[PDB]
């Protein structure tokens, strides 16, 4: 069995740099607390025992209420009068830092307005190892850079709005199967322990840990340790994971909270780096363990100060208002137990926090549409004589937009996946609705919507008369506690749901101007229809939230040129992706073993390595205009040589070998600041190229910079930077970025540091991972 | 919920069959999930200590319904003998050590359980448990001091014997004829018999 | 549709089992809905006059499939003897009187029908039609020359005799064993028999 070595003591905060003010105030607060009060900050109150998805204990003596921790990564869960934003995978498809930031801000606003202290998101774990992983859509992209950049922007948005963000799930939670034994037992599996994600040190550093480093460096206030084990130690009591990787190497200054009921070694978890136990025994035992010296006072002091530093860092002292909604009822009033008898109290204020957030949701919707094919199908005008709309995915959830709890169904248009990663829709504009409005406000031609996937006779009938047929298909997935159609969180296949492929084929056989819109959580196998000559256009539109239909028509009818690029690969087969899902336990009754044997070769890296050609490669998308790439130029910057970090920490302040050691500790060679040794972010090269709009309409291009690191075990290419750029017809721009030292380095397990190998490196600039228009060597120095 | 039942109603209605059960020599009682007069059955001293164990002089053991709420160690004082399904074991041990629960009580709990055991002759009739509630698999894994043991979990012991006979007979004996204006009995020589209703047919899922 | 079949194929394949039918003494033929070489079977003189009634020398009567299209009176000349289900009556009468259908043709049509009748002994075995195709009701109305009569329309005559035996036997003999790798036969002493598939179960509508 793969093994996780111990690493103690649990590092205490430095409170240097951007964390100094927050640390100073956290220290002044914690100094005033009893042991009991400090412990309260670390202890969840109990599942459904208060208002939020999780709450800490309070400190009434100082008029300090317990923190409110609330889902989700795309909105405020279990709340009324809130917005439903596009999923993270949609954000990834925008390739747009600014939009990710603004989505974060708006979500932050909504959480703040409700009294939430901690938004439980965004997500960089799962990263996206498996194309059929159930919760990938909550995150961004299998690519660590795309994910890391947009993760960071999202965090800055949330925290700038005055709410603590929570990077989750740390780490290796790449599938839902066997994530939690009780859950697996519910599915008829006999195991007593969560699966172990077995990840080698190199793979961790270069893939899964990378976006979490970005999260740390972006100033995220909290992390959530995952349900699964990593090398046969539960994330939430994995000393190597938390004490070494997170709190030493990445020098995380904030607090680590457990996933809800994520198994840990109680008091041992605290020594291994856990700061907060959710949802709530730990309170009492922590108090006792401090009193008898099993847990040193500086540990509990550090737990409390991390929590309070996060609080002050985002300005919770300024922005906090009373929690004005209840997670567990929509009723205005409810009975509560009193010291004597009961009271009848206000539990929901129905505070409307939506503001103008429908605009940014429509915009991100449009920006996340990816044009995969267009042989003269798009844009439409709205003056078409006869428009046919086809597929259940065009239509309404007949149970109401919030008719499936936690969105645990696939009724009507798919705008959101299922599980904790959800929010209630204030409304839902369907494609059927938006398309009919478009026509009836313009040319007022014929339009008919056949939204029963079994009604094939009607689809032929209508398609054969149509000037254009717009076909809607979907594929759904979500968190493991919900099973839909035999998908136990994870997808059981990469097929279109509800006979979608049949809908496409039926319509395309009858209409030679067929448009296909895919609302999918991830890739599906399209080999059998994408190349159908009668299919004149194909878009992926993902999970667009409340404005789905409107955001779509803005693109389809040409008000917005599509500018998204696919943030994952569309392969010919499931086998193309490699990394099959473990769906049968392989360690008897013990922890199943998901070995990450493919290393860094997931998604496009795998395709490139094995020379499999994608149908649509990572980073690919079309426009209503054309772009041209020219004149790459590489400038060496002659950065200072890399210095491994060195020296000591301070002694642990007060306000398993080494676990009670509060003496000064040696700094790790790759640590020394939040996000890693600062020398890693030194700029080594400046790289430029010219992008020109050679077409006839204004449009966005997403230029992409890839690096070949040049070793035999390196990917042929890895994404390193990108931007989204609006260009008028004929307009040119010089796209200039820099490559950091980290950008051109490899992880060396022996030296425990990032190294620039002697293999020659090549830089590429292009429009996708396969359309590498420009290249130049990176000259060593 | 609290079932609020006066003393007379209890004695003349709900308790009566339970008295019959005691007197028939029943080895165990299971205390219910609900409360009676705002005390949970499994920690209701009036119910268990007074009515069951004094007035009805029950000699066997009281087990809780599965997760039937009680005041932990105080349940034992109130007449509970066995906690199902389970985290009170170490708490009962402690309560005995610190004197909150007398020795004679834990002793009486143990001896009630064993008394029931010997009363029906478990000592003569016990055989290993040869089936598993949670799987039909023949084998399965169990954790060990080190690694795992692969063990037999179902022996598929056929215990049905001839009990289909009594099940058929009781089926027939439990038919109640509520109306008959020349409808029954039938002969089997009817020219055309219609059978109507899903309640006549098979469970299509097995 | 026109089934286009060459002379050799007809003779060596499709016609062959019909020759056997003729030779078995079959009393009637039914001409088909389709065309053969672009002439409707029921008005196809090559098919009825030549192949069936000359070469195969069929002595019985040809009846049309129900509403099988034909050239009216012209069909009679092409070898049709009976038009089902039924304008042809009076047109045929007319055609005889005005000379378009020879007296000998109609005479032959009638004698073919009556020949079939006597060949199987309908004169001996005919009984009243004692059921109705269109209702299961015992009685019904029929129009009289004045008013209506209420008449028996179904007698529910049970003709099944012992025919369940032959049906069971032919059932068994028509079973084809395509594969057997130690699977069959069974004994009825299997510990656990699973039956699977809707094709095992009842038509829930009766
Ligand atoms: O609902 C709270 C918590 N439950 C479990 C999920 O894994 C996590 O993402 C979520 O934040
Ligand atoms: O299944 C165990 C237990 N569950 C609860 C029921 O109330 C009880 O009758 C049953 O014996
Ligand atoms: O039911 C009358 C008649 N209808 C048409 C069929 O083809 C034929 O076989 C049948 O005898
Ligand atoms: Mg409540
Ligand atoms: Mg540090
Ligand atoms: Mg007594
Ligand atoms: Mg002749």
């Amino acid at each position: 069995l793969a093994y996780s070595p111990p690493f103690y003591p649990s590092p205490w905060m430095d409170g240097n740099g951007e964390w100094a003010e927050a640390y100073r105030r956290a220290v002044d607060f914690v100094s005033q607390l009893t042991l009991a009060e400090k412990v309260n900050l670390t202890t969840g109150v109990g599942w459904m025992q208060e208002k939020c998805v999780g709450e800490t204990g309070s400190i009434p003596r100082l008029g300090f209420r317990g923190l409110c921790l609330q889902d989700s990564p795309l909105g405020v869960r279990f709340a009324d009068y809130v917005s439903a934003f596009p999923a993270g995978v949609n954000v990834a498809a925008t390739w747009d830092k600014n939009l990710a930031y603004l989505r974060g801000k708006a979500m932050g606003e909504e959480h703040r307005g409700k009294g939430v202290d901690v938004q439980l998101g965004p997500v960089a774990g799962p990263l996206g190892r498996h194309p059929d992983g159930g919760r990938n859509w909550e995150g961004f992209s299998p690519d660590p850079v795309l994910t890391g950049v947009l993760m960071a922007e999202t965090i800055k948005g949330i925290q700038d709005a005055g709410v603590i963000a929570c990077a989750k799930h740390f780490i290796g939670n790449e599938m839902e199967h066997f994530r939690q034994a009780s859950e697996a037992v519910g599915y008829g599996f006999d195991i007593t322990e969560s699966v172990s994600s077995n990840i080698d040190d190199k793979t961790l550093h270069e893939l899964y840990l990378w976006p979490f480093a970005d999260a740390v460096r972006a100033g995220v206030g909290s992390f959530m340790c995952s349900y699964n084990q990593v090398n046969n130690s539960y994330s939430c009591s994995n000393s190597y994971l938390l004490n070494k990787l997170l709190k030493s190497e990445l020098d995380f200054q904030g607090f680590v909270v457990s996933d809800w009921g994520a198994h840990h070694s109680g008091v041992g978890a605290a020594l291994a780096g856990l700061d907060m136990s959710m949802p709530g025994f730990w309170g009492t035992n922590l108090t006792i363990a401090v009193l008898n010296g099993t847990v040193p006072e500086w540990r509990v002091d550090d737990m409390a100060v991390r929590i309070m530093a996060a609080f002050y860092k985002v300005g919770r002292d300024r922005y906090q208002v009373p929690v004005n909604f209840d997670s567990w009822t929509r009723d205005e009033y409810g009975y509560e137990h009193a010291l004597v008898g009961q009271n009848y109290v206000k539990v929901n204020d129905k505070v409307d926090v939506r503001a103008d957030h429908a605009d940014i949701i429509r915009q991100i919707g449009s920006a996340s549409v990816v044009l995969l094919k267009n042989d003269g199908g798009l844009p439409l005008t709205g003056y078409e004589k006869f428009t046919g709309v086809f597929g259940e995915d065009a239509g309404s959830n007949r149970w109401g937009a919030n008719g499936c709890s936690d969105r645990g169904c696939d009724n009507g248009t798919l705008a959101m996946g299922w599980g904790s990663g959800t929010a209630d829709f204030p409304y839902l504009v369907t494609p059927e609705q938006a398309i009919q409005n478009e026509i009836l406000s313009k040319g007022k031609g014929l339009v008919s919507a056949v939204t029963d996937n079994g009604a094939l006779d009607q689809m032929e009938q209508v398609a054969s008369q149509a000037s254009v047929s717009i076909v809607f298909v979907n594929a759904d997935s979500g968190e493991g506690y919900i099973c839909v159609d035999g998908n136990e969180g994870d997808r059981k296949n990469l097929t279109l749901w509800k006979g979608g492929e049949e809908v496409i084929k039926t319509v395309a056989a009858n209409c030679n101007n067929t448009i296909v819109v895919m609302h999918t959580v991830g890739p599906v196998l399209i080999d059998e229809w994408y190349d159908n000559p009668n299919v004149t256009a194909i878009v992926w539109a993902g999970l667009p939230g409340q404005e789905s239909g409107n955001s779509l028509v803005d693109v389809l009818y040409g008000r917005v040129s599509p500018g998204g690029k696919t943030p994952f690969t569309w392969g010919k087969t499931r086998e193309s992706y490699g990394a099959p899902l473990l769906t049968k336990p392989n360690n008897g009754k013990g922890a199943p073993q998901d070995d990450f044997t493919e290393g860094v070769f997931i998604d496009y890296r795998r395709f490139d390595k094995y020379n499999e050609t994608p149908i649509y490669e990572f980073g690919f998308g079309l426009s209503y205009t054309t772009f041209e790439y020219s004149d790459i130029y590489v400038q060496p910057l002659n950065a200072r040589p890399y210095t491994p970090a060195s020296g000591s920490t301070k002694a642990a302040p007060t306000f398993p070998s080494g676990a009670t050691d509060g003496s000064p500790q040696p700094i790790l060679p790759a640590g020394g600041a939040p996000g890693g040794n600062p020398g890693l972010y030194d700029e080594m090269y400046r790289v430029s190229a010219i992008i020109t709009n050679t077409g006839n309409v204004v449009g966005d291009e997403v230029p992409q910079l890839y690096v070949s690191l040049g070793g035999p075990d390196d990917p042929k290419v890895v994404l390193r930077n990108f931007d989204r750029i609006t260009l008028h017809p004929g307009q040119q721009t010089m796209w200039t970025t820099t490559l950091t030292r980290r950008d051109i380095s490899n992880w060396d397990p022996a030296s425990q540091n990032w190294v620039v190998t002697k293999y020659p490196k090549t830089v590429y600039i292009g429009s996708s991972s396969r359309k590498l228009h420009l290249q130049a060597p990176l000259p060593p120095y």
